[PDB]
């Protein structure tokens, strides 16, 4: 029948998209390798999420639930597979979480048939987004996320003012989730991330109070989490890529040289807010102590990445490092699609350690550059 | 001569562009079909609008009047032809109206040789734009549009503050237009649209006071139009595609199931304001009563649509429904170019009736999705 | 070795990019001709600016200093060569100046091996940008630029508020620069440009106080420059391409018909600020007196130009006119890359003189258009 | 499992290829419409024809039986479907027959899971090819094909000299085939085709003895087929597209205006033999009598059709005419792949009836052309 | 200097071409992997082979010696590099030999600055071509090639009749070559190839007398080479890919399973002669005894390979097998350009051993196919 042929074609076209082999982009900077195709787009959501496949109830075979974007995803290496904890935004402008898994980490990501069911905390949330997964040494996988609500105290007709808390859930299977109480805090918090080890026998959170920058907060009890003392670890600075805002991405990776961090930085321009990624390192002995601050951005929007629902944005709240040192960086572009970039622990550490630090002025930048040119011209002689 | 050959080539290249056959995009959602090419761009304006073709007065053969964009167009089925009432914006940043006609509704749109001459109302307007055409049962074609003026009461050096009224003109031929008095109103009005039938023996306007949403106002005399009582029909809602603003597009289409509406909704993001299209239905018995509110957006910017003078925008103030049920939706992208999308009355009604309503939260969205997945997995067994 | 082969390939790929022949875009308006490729991108900076080429110190061969953009460039015809004074922005978000030279003016631009070393004035600057070069009749080449500093008087956590002065440097070789004192002024100044001739035996600056528009200021002593009397030459106007801001681009070109100017104009839209280029002419007898104001924009973003770090922007602070009348216009798109467009003095003068002036309303625009259509239809008879 | 993922990708890529929607080629001559994609290629053969899918016996997952080409196909409308009787050539250079079916006639052709099993005649054949299907009024489907054997008369070392008979098989289901005795004949026969009606109560064959052209032979008993008298119906002519050889393609279509034929014509050139398609018509009253001989070729190799294993060839032995007059022409290009072209009975009859006949010389061709030009120029005034 | 810039651009474009990274073709049959780009083309010859770079003697900078094709190349692993012994054909239609080397075997092949100087034998040759290199156990590298001369027996006016001998040269450095006497033989020989081991204490040649197929001849003294007894190892067969001619390609690779051979097979068609590659294996114990004859062709012209000076041809006289079993197959397409395809010894042996043998008829091919289908469908259940 015409209907059944149409359903067959949707399924076949979908499988072809899902199985497409990704290819590295040859042109790169030696630090990261980009890939030709996104790892996930709205079109990667299953056909049976969007269409009602029953001819009786959907004779025109049209989509009943539109999917708009797949973005800002957490990530975890899980039972030999590479998993994203995807933020999926529907046509209805709400986001929900959904696991997608790949055997190799650069392609063939497929969504689990059901997305994530996340119980509400005592106060219901309107939107939830941007989950960072942490396999904590206490044996749980934590998901720390943003739970946003309308600010019910706003001028009449203001339907845009919102508040947001750090949501905390934990799971041992990524299917059955327990919702712990939202983080208690004096300042608004976003980009809250769980450090994977106890510090002074306490849970440690990366925070972003709103604000000096990315903060560090020790938490006695994750099941009754409340920020007391808060210490800024990485600061915003005038005329850097992290002038207006910054925030931790995924939880850092432990290396013999220190904690390796991936964050985002914001500045304002004539087109709005511009988001790029940057890296920094902190000490193993004292994770609150910066030991590497390479200048500038680590990644910024290139090509297709520049354009989407919220253009001029790269964002990451997920990456995976394999035992062999290979690193898979999962980053959204323009709040619309997910990409992968690959590097190694050794390369990322070298990049952090030997990219000159920002001296904070045109003159300082020129002098660092002139020094490198001078060394190179001597060599090329 | 070299000059005459150059003129010949401009004309021939122009005819080739105008006559290009459009092709549907195969990949779609079953609700609407997009097309490969815009129906109108600035390059579609006639050569004799832009160049002085006289070698005596333009020996270099350069354009004397630049055309920048063709956008937010009204539409009407007219004497067997498919017509857009185009908003054409010159290089000078002023807009004017111009009729363009096509024999088939998806391509070969050509501008009438002269654009629209629209008399001023008592108070002259600086810019006029976004006309909605209504073949009213009183036998006139009305054009309701935005007439914008500088707010002559602004801080010194403020050359941006403006006010805008609903302009009302009517015609029986689309060439000779009578300008009626601007709509009198307490609130600023934009996106004002004439309903094509008398209601309680009065003219009925869709309004957008600035604001709760899209309003309904009965008008005793269209030749002395003044808003008295105003009733909101479709509301803005927090964390939907219509959070910050919304507005009626073209006048709705009457179906046996009710009035079928096309509107735009706005939200703010890091890149500015984001405009998408959405649909809703109201009752035949009481056009002020909503009977269908499918969740989310109906159309959002895809691909080339995402980019233009005002990126991240879809807008529509025109569509045509033929007697056979075929619907032609004329929509601008990014304030730069006009596109067509096609559907049918039956499909648009089904989309409005069976796309689940927005339950207004991530949890609600997940539950609707999980229900559809469950039905589908059972079927696919 | 693998390393040496990798270095060889970087160098060879770089030379191939640098030597690529540009091609004109056939489709144009008869005023300017665009070209297929940018004249400069971040990828045009030398390999030895970005990589440490020593295997001992960079065994992974990764970039040590990222280059982000090449934009808003000055320009000068210099010893038979076509030179841009490029604003180069590093990954660190600081800009510095660098000379790039081409034998033909449309391609094969190559950076001088070292960028520009510019001494600080008494008060150090954080960022310097957008230099306009003027070969003044006093025998110096002046560079007038923007020197930006953080406004150290801002609310706590405000790391974005800044001030900016007009920096003044001069040189006779473009390598050794003398820094004169920053321009003293009551209003903030940007887009300050040196007129190439003494006027009433004084230095003359184009200014942009922040503001009525582009101003004119006579300066007794360029080595102790201070604005006293200031006169607006070209005004901002409501609902034009220069509504919110405007500013002089490069210094004007002298023609027998008057001074030929290139400027930028800004308006606000839903996507942010939109920058286009426009032209005007002033009198030889009195350079403060406008004699030509063609309506609208001269150039606006087309295609690839629309997208970049700061989208929806064209900017120019440099052009070259050869003795034969050929004009090379160097313009940035989207704060990301440099382009060239070509015309002639005769064509640019004709464009300024015979593009109708803006009558400032939709009605006025329609009437000018209807007049041209009428002339053309008569001719085409 | 890497292997299982690999098999899954093979099947998925194959289904995507099979299901691809064909699209009409816009540019045409008003007689036939070509399509963007072939209807069949070697890649269309089932994955399970080529690969051993068992990891135990094929751990490297390589092809065990290469498929080289899908060409010269018969065709039949069968149980509401559009069927090709494909000549499939393996890498081993032998051809075999296989049914492929499509729901619509222009795409989604899929091979039946098993190819055709054809019993040998008394003398076994080395290669069998080019089957023409005829649903005869006697209630059988006949396939008349070429059965080729090495020539025993050949000298030692001559492994190329071959002979061919017309094979005759019949079936009621296209799965179980009865092989009747090879056509007995004094001359070598190829391109033998069964007319679908008895004529004078006898079976009628189109023949091609080798040679005046396409012949007509009445046969008393198809189960003991032997040509006696043969009449030439369509002749070869010096300096036409059918100079060296010609041959009937599929059996002709009956129209109210006569029998509509499709054939191939051959000429020799510097690159070898060049094959094109041509048409002619014969009388209903006397199918041996020509009633239309449009000049020249009907179709010749265009674009991708020009190249293959045997370049510069179009060949057809299959077409389908639906009740509504729509015609689907299945033609191979360059002995490599199968294409479809569409027309209607009315258009094909008009083409045959009103394309001027070949007057056989440059001067005659010029006179026909000048007469048409004269008519058109008079019209265009 | 315009000239010097032009020379610099020639060298830069050439280095870019030479250094281009090759990429594997994704779609393959599991036996061999093709690559996106040729390894060599006429354009790969050094700029200084073609242009006179002296402005005094070549002021227009045009080519003084055109290069037409790079084809039928021998190959050898040499001092850790991958070398082709290229047949380079000039515009003058003579071929000569030239070494080209690559660090990796799939790209970055570069010609040695001088081509091969090969001393004539007693009777000078007009053209020399198609060299097979054999690193023989006697410690020499032999090149056995074709040496062609005009046939003196030809009639006046016949300038095409030619004769060919097997040329024999040897070297220890691929620069200084010793020419041994041409192979003495009763029949014309071509595709003569030296086996790399003594057999019964004698040199062993693969021969192709003209003709039963590929022959085997033991030679006492390679410095006075004369064929006595010849045994045919691989035969031509009617209606296979090796019907008209066949010939050994490069010398075979020794594997634990036997000698692995690569050869070419020829058949005639309407477009001329069609050349494909095929494989066979012979016994280690007795290299004259066939132990594997996979049916059909191993590789045939695909895509761009189909077209060139002599279309419809693949040809190979060179391949390299590394210690790790990786195999690089160097094959010309259409006598015009050189390609690489990769496999492994294990895969090639499996291909030869488990591709069913040719049963020599359509019915046999069908039976082999139906057996595989049956196995797969049972599996797929």
């Amino acid at each position: 029948s015409l209907f059944n042929d149409k359903v067959a074609k949707l399924l076949a076209g979908h499988e072809a998209l899902l199985m497409r082999k990704n290819e590295p982009v040859e042109e790169g900077n030696g630090v990261i390798t980009r890939y030709r195709y996104p790892v996930l787009t709205a079109a990667h959501t299953p056909v049976f999420w969007r269409y009602d496949l029953n001819e009786e109830t959907n004779p025109f075979l049209m989509e009943r639930i539109g999917m708009n974007a797949t973005l800002n995803a957490g990530a975890i290496k899980w039972d030999g597979k590479y998993l994203m904890l995807v933020r999926v935004e529907g046509a209805d402008r709400k986001s929900f979480f959904a696991v997608a898994e790949s055997p190799n980490g650069i392609d063939n990501f497929r969504f689990w048939e059901y997305p994530v069911t996340l119980p509400e905390d005592v106060v219901p949330a309107t939107n939830v987004y941007d989950m960072r997964l942490t396999a904590h040494e206490d044996g749980w996988i934590y998901g720390i996320f943003c739970a946003e609500r309308h600010d019910d105290n706003a001028p009449i007709g203001d339907l845009s003012s919102a508040t947001a808390t750090a949501g905390i859930a934990r799971t041992k299977d990524l299917k059955n989730w327990e919702r712990l109480p939202d983080l208690k805090t004096k300042s608004q918090q976003r980009n809250v991330v769980l450090h994977p080890e106890f510090v002074d026998g306490k849970y440690a959170l990366y925070t972003r109070p709103q604000g000096g920058g990315i903060g560090w907060a020790l938490i006695d009890d994750i099941t009754h989490a409340e920020v007391g003392e808060e210490k800024i670890i990485d600061k915003r600075y005038y005329h850097t890529i992290k002038e207006v805002k910054n925030g931790e991405g995924p939880h850092p990776i432990k290396t013999p040289q220190g904690w390796l961090h991936l964050a985002h930085g914001v500045r304002n321009c004539a087109a709005g807010l511009r988001y790029v990624l940057y890296m920094y390192m902190t000490s193993l002995d004292d994770p609150t102590r910066l030991i590497a601050s390479p200048a500038g951005y680590f990644m910024a929007p290139v090509g297709e990445e520049r354009i989407g629902d919220v253009s001029n944005v790269l964002f990451s709240n997920g990456w995976i490092a394999d035992d062999d040192g290979k690193v898979f960086i999962y980053y959204a572009s323009s709040d619309t699609r997910m990409h992968v970039a690959t590097s190694t622990i050794e390369r990322l550490v070298d990049y952090c350690l030997h990219t000159p630090q920002d001296g904070f002025s045109s003159s300082a930048s020129v002098e660092i550059l002139k020094n490198l040119i001078e060394r190179n011209l001597r060599l090329m002689k």
